[PDB]
C-alpha cells in the first residue's frame, strides 16, 4: 500500500495474509468460517498442491511473533474463477478453503458480500489494506497498511487505462493526483466500502500500471459480479 499508514490491531478483521514458501505473497478476505476470496493471478498455475499455501488470520504486524490473536490455517482447496483470463486480467478472483474452520473474535471476522443491486458509486471513498510495497519498487510493509481511495466509473477508468481492457468485471479506485494506491504484494486483498454502518467486499486487488501514479487508478475484480459463484461454495 502506497501513501497509507499503519492500521491499528483489529481494524480490518477480515483481512488475511497468504503465505507460500514462507513469504506473504498476497492478501485475501475471510467471507465465512472456512472460505477466503483472493485474486486468481496470485494462485493461478500453483494451486493444485494447495497445502503449500498458509493463511494467517488476525495478523497485524509480520514481525510480532508472540501474537496470541493470529491463527494459522493450511489451505486444502483453491478454485480459480472458471472465466478467469490471464492474458486479459479479466475475472481475476479465486476461492480458497481453510483446512479447519476459524472461530470469530475481535480480530477475525468475515466481511459481507455486496447486497443484491448494491451500488458502489463513483466518487465514494472505500478502503484498502495489505502488506505489500509501500512505494512502487519499494519494500514490503511489516505493519498492515491502510488507505482510503475514491471509486471511478468504468468509463473514466478505461480512458485512463487505454492499454488495458477494463471490463464489467472490474471496478477502479484512485486519486487524480495519485499518491495513494495498492501495490505489489497487496493483490488478493479487499477493496472495502461502508454503507449504513456495515462493510462490504466491493473488489479484490487485481492490477494497475505501476502504483500511485497520477491519473492511473488501481483496478480490482468487481465482487458483485461474482457473488453467486462465491456463494456457491458456502456453509
Amino acid at each position: 500500500i502506497v501513501g497509507g499508514s499503519d492500521a491499528k490491531e483489529g481494524a480490518w478483521p477480515w483481512v488475511v495474509g497468504l503465505y507460500y514458501d514462507d513469504r506473504l505473497l498476497c492478501g485475501a478476505s475471510l467471507v465465512s468460517s472456512d472460505w477466503l476470496v483472493s485474486a486468481a493471478h496470485c494462485v493461478y498455475g500453483r494451486n493444485l498442491e494447495p497445502s503449500k499455501w498458509t493463511a494467517i488470520l488476525g495478523l497485524h504486524m509480520k514481525s510480532n511473533l508472540t501474537s496470541p490473536q493470529t491463527v494459522p490455517r493450511l489451505i486444502d482447496e483453491i478454485v480459480i474463477n472458471p472465466h478467469y483470463n490471464r492474458r486479459r486480467k479479466d475475472n481475476d478472483i479465486a476461492m480458497m478453503h481453510l483446512e479447519f474452520k476459524v472461530n470469530y473474535t475481535d480480530y477475525i471476522q468475515p466481511i459481507s458480500l455486496p447486497e443484491e443491486n448494491q451500488v458502489f458509486p463513483p466518487g465514494r471513498n472505500c478502503s484498502i489494506a495489505g502488506w505489500g510495497t509501500v512505494v512502487y519498487q519499494g519494500t514490503t510493509a511489516d505493519i498492515l497498511q491502510e488507505a482510503d481511495v475514491p471509486l471511478l466509473s468504468n468509463e473514466r477508468c478505461q480512458q485512463q487505462m487505454p492499454e488495458y481492457n477494463i471490463t464489467e468485471n472490474m471496478i477502479c479506485a484512485g486519486y487524480e493526483e495519485g499518491g495513494i494506491d495498492s501495490c505489489q504484494g497487496d493483490s488478493g486483498g479487499p477493496l472495502m466500502c461502508q454503507e449504513n454502518n456495515r462493510w462490504f467486499l466491493a473488489g479484490v486487488t487485481s492490477f494497475g500500471y505501476e502504483c500511485a501514479l497520477p491519473n492511473r487508478p488501481g483496478v480490482y475484480a468487481r465482487v458483485s459480479r461474482f457473488t453467486e459463484w462465491i456463494q456457491s461454495f458456502l456453509h
